[PDB]
């Protein structure tokens, strides 16, 4: 067709990358995976109920926590329904199915929410809708417009149409031809054979003078049999004088050993591991890039990779100990041989699977074969409750064997939609650790993407973000994105199209205003925004960070540039939907020069932390506001309404002095409060709020923060920001509990009011709570550093979280450690803020 020829052109511009392209391939793996995904794509579209997929209800099957019962009158919730303008309130029991909240209204139509693209459809108790649980949380009313179901019709999709390797015993070899750099020391080539960050054999070449061309024509023989190469092995070519690297999967997506001639353009190094370094893709920029030439031996060569007693006592106990230690504590050789010999005993403990499958010599045919027999007894893994920390450790950079990995992905299949949303950003980042383009995990992101409009909206932007600012991974991601778009359904396809149009204009607008860097500038911003508001910028569009919110007309009146070194737009929008209950605009900040990738990661851990605390019935009140990375150093940011920097509340009654007054904040609070009484709450909300960030900030190692980088709301709730900075470009304090926050709490100097005793008892139940998940957080945090924090890994950075979560110690030993922490705050007072000020305001 040709409606299959122009189509490919919209998809390509939705993606922001041309997949069909070929200038930076050296084989057909990607196309192979495009081919491949067609089936899981069509398998899920065919299989999703067009009804529920149309209204994408947002259900949750977890218990409605404590604080939200102790917030109900009694077994009675209230839901204001709206028609023409004739309102109406109704009684409803927390277990009231939605449709009944109509068979209880007429005694054809589906309940929507007011303002939002959020329906309350489907066979679920209301107790269990997120919006509801959201009203309950912040205490608002539940407003529905009884209106007409969307048309599945609109989600319809466009129309679609040898000698085995275990025979061969010769040490595997690769010939170097040499390298060549079109623009400039001695220099050697390093040729490692890797698997899952294990290094099997290793060779190099004689040094050389560093010249515009260098040739060796050597052969590097390895100490690895051909038959001992494991599926997922990388030839890793490197160049020292370290300067350039590049990789080649020795065994290919077709299970064939790689023989042939290869001209790979090679990746520079900026400035000890880091997810780009793992990539099977090659540098596109040829005119500039170093390159290396090799020969993989040939002939033929179709090859061809195919497919208990008892136990002492000190040993069992040595073994129980090993299973016990955290994900980061390293396995000695004594440890590994121990895990392996008693592997059948190690298989009974899912907790042992990461450590056990890392004791495997993947460079040995027979061992892998044995390991694969180990996976065939996987019944105890299979039965156990899903444990995401455990499931994550087998998906990291340490496991390169798709069988192992696949059983983690099997364990994810059983996450409810609610939880995919919690781990989606990092599961998507997890794709970078997959040796091959098509994977159980790449397919699982596809399935879940296609089965739910909310996961698929976020999957879209997460992937789109990576595509745009990572040339190491765009190819593979672009292929996954494309597969998504070919089956989300015209409707959303059209929606994604509005969103990309709008947010691509606002970006050049933003970069533009930045370039003109004042009275002479407030003018242009107001001027361009009219242009766009004229014809091109379509009427509305989903807010990318909040898929349920459609933004309508701008409001040039309120928009502006800002007094940052860089010049971020403070744009404000009208809600595009009439049914809205209020008239508060929608506020977004476009900014160039922050790596918002890091804020995404950090913000997302924060939500996971809010979710951990919920299992234990706490609520520490965080504001992990929306944030979407759209390109390199560029993206947008939700604006929390009614909030200021803490510094600003200092600049208020002191003003560019830094003579910080221990009292201004509790002042700012009353001034803003409607009463004294609600004001108590703006004190209460602060207590929790503050401890909440104190602990998470401390655990993540981003608690030693600057005063402009903390914020608060006229209604009490406090929250950090701009996490890009710190771990994004980087005499101390653990977190930040300033005399201001203390003063609000009732304490002064060496006194100890009650509210603060509370703050403490919160900082202690909360801090201990996260430690009940040491493993999960360590793996989240450890994957963040590798995939999101460039150059700042080393591992010595990764280990930090170990100390903070205080692995080893008992709860008692723990409750203390953190109160001592809280104490370094009370003892350091202002030294540091005042210190940061002397620094960040002048230096
Ligand atoms: C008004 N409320 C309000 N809400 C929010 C969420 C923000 C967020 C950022 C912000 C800035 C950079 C990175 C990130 C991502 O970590 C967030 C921000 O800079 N500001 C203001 C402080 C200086 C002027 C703008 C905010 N202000």
């Amino acid at each position: 067709s040709e409606e299959s020829q122009a189509f490919q052109r919209q998809l390509t511009a939705l993606i922001g990358y041309d997949v069909t392209d070929v200038s930076n391939v050296h084989d057909d793996e990607l196309e192979f995976t495009r081919r491949g995904l067609v089936t899981p794509r069509m398998a899920e579209v065919a299989s999703r109920d067009p009804k529920l997929y149309a209204m994408h209800p947002w259900v949750t099957s977890k218990p409605l926590p404590e604080y939200l019962w102790k917030k109900i009158a009694n077994n009675c919730i209230f839901i204001v329904i709206h028609r023409s303008t004739t309102s109406q309130t109704i009684k409803v029991s927390p277990d009231d199915t939605p449709g009944a909240i109509l068979q209880s209204f007429f005694t054809d139509f589906v309940l929507r929410v007011c303002g939002r693209d959020e329906y309350l459809v489907g066979e679920t108790p209301i107790k269990n809708f997120q919006w509801v649980r959201h009203c309950l949380k912040n205490g608002e009313e539940i407003h529905v417009v009884l209106d007409t179901p969307p048309d599945p019709a609109l989600d319809e999709v466009r129309k679609e149409e040898t000698v085995s390797l275990w025979d061969c015993d010769r040490k595997f070899r690769v010939k170097i031809r040499g390298i060549d750099i079109p623009v400039l020391l001695t220099v050697f080539v390093e040729a490692n054979i890797q698997h899952g960050q294990q290094v099997l054999c290793q060779r190099r070449t004689s040094p050389k003078p560093f010249t515009e061309e260098v040739l060796w024509n050597v052969w590097l023989e390895f100490s690895i049999k051909i038959k001992d190469l494991p599926k997922g092995a990388l030839l890793n070519l490197q160049i020292y004088c370290l300067l350039y690297y590049v990789n080649l999967l020795l065994i290919d997506h077709r299970f064939l050993l790689r023989r042939g001639e290869y001209v790979l353009h090679m990746w520079q190094i900026s400035g000890s591991f880091n997810a780009d370094k793992l990539t099977s893709a090659t540098n596109p920029d040829k005119e500039n890039s170093m390159s290396i030439s090799i020969l993989l031996d040939n002939y033929c060569h179709p090859i061809a990779l195919p497919k208990r007693a008892e136990m002492p006592n000190q040993l069992r106990k040595q073994l129980e100990a090993i299973i016990a230690t955290d994900p980061l504590n390293p396995l000695t050789a004594e440890d590994k041989e121990l895990l392996w010999h008693f592997r059948y005993e190690s298989l009974k403990h899912p907790k042992a699977y990461p450590k056990l499958f890392s004791s495997v010599k993947w460079g040995q045919q027979e061992i892998v074969a044995k390991t694969y027999q180990l996976l065939a007894r996987r019944e105890v893994w299979d039965q156990s409750a899903l444990d995401v920390g455990l499931t994550m450790q087998l998906l990291d950079c340490n496991f390169s064997d798709e069988n192992v990995r696949a059983i983690a992905v099997q364990k994810l299949e059983s996450l409810e939609d609610d939880d995919v949303l919690h781990y989606l950003l990092q599961l998507v980042q997890a794709v970078k650790f997959e040796p091959y383009h098509d994977s159980a995990l790449a397919r699982f992101l596809l399935k879940r993407g296609l089965r739910n409009k909310r996961i698929g909206h976020f999957l879209f932007w997460f992937l789109r973000s990576e595509i745009a600012q990572s040339r190491h991974y765009q190819q593979r991601f672009a292929v996954i994105l494309e597969a998504y778009l070919r089956g989300c359904g015209t409707a959303m396809l059209h929606d994604f199209t509005q969103q990309v149009q709008v947010i691509e204009m606002l970006q050049k607008v933003t970069l533009d205003i930045k370039s003109l860097s004042s009275s002479q500038v407030i003018s242009q911003l107001k001027q361009k925004l009219e242009n766009l508001q004229n014809s091109q910028l379509p009427e509305s569009f989903r807010v990318p960070y909040d898929p349920g919110l459609k933004a309508g007309a701008l409001a040039i009146e309120k928009c502006k540039v800002m007094a940052s070194k860089k010049k971020p737009l403070w744009l404000e929008f009208k809600c595009a939907d009439p049914t809205a209950l209020s008239n508060e605009t929608i506020g977004i900040i476009f900014k160039h020069g922050d790596d918002l990738r890091q804020d995404m990661l950090i913000l997302q851990i924060l939500r996971i932390m809010e979710s951990i605390w919920e299992t234990e019935s706490l609520d520490l009140c965080l504001l992990p506001y929306g944030c979407i990375s759209t390109g390199d150093k560029i993206g947008m940011i939700e604006i929390v309404k009614d909030a200021t920097t803490i510094a600003k509340i200092q600049q208020s009654t002191v003003g560019n002095t830094g003579a910080f007054k221990d009292e201004v904040l509790n002042h700012w609070l009353k001034e803003k409060s409607p009463t004294e009484e609600k004001f108590q709450a703006a004190v209460e909300r602060f207590v929790y709020s503050c401890a909440g960030y104190c602990v998470a900030t401390f655990v993540l190692g981003i608690g030693d923060r600057h005063n402009d980088n903390i914020m608060i709301t006229e209604t009490g709730n406090l929250f950090h920001i701009d996490f890009g900075h710190i771990l994004g470009n980087y005499e101390r304090v653990p977190f930040v509990l300033t005399p201001d926050f203390l003063f609000v709490m009732g304490t002064s100097g060496k006194k100890t009011s009650p509210h603060f005793q509370k703050f403490q008892d919160i900082c202690v139940k909360a801090y201990l709570a996260l430690r009940h998940h040491t493993n999960l957080l360590i793996i989240l945090f450890s994957m963040m550093l590798m995939t999101g924090m460039p150059q700042l890994t080393s591992k010595e950075d990764i280990e930090y979280i170990r100390d903070a979560l205080t692995v080893g110690k008992n709860e008692e030993d723990a409750k203390k450690y953190f109160l001592d922490q809280i104490e370094v705050c009370r003892d350091k007072g202002w030294t540091v803020q005042f210190n940061w000020f002397l620094h960040l305001v002048l230096g």
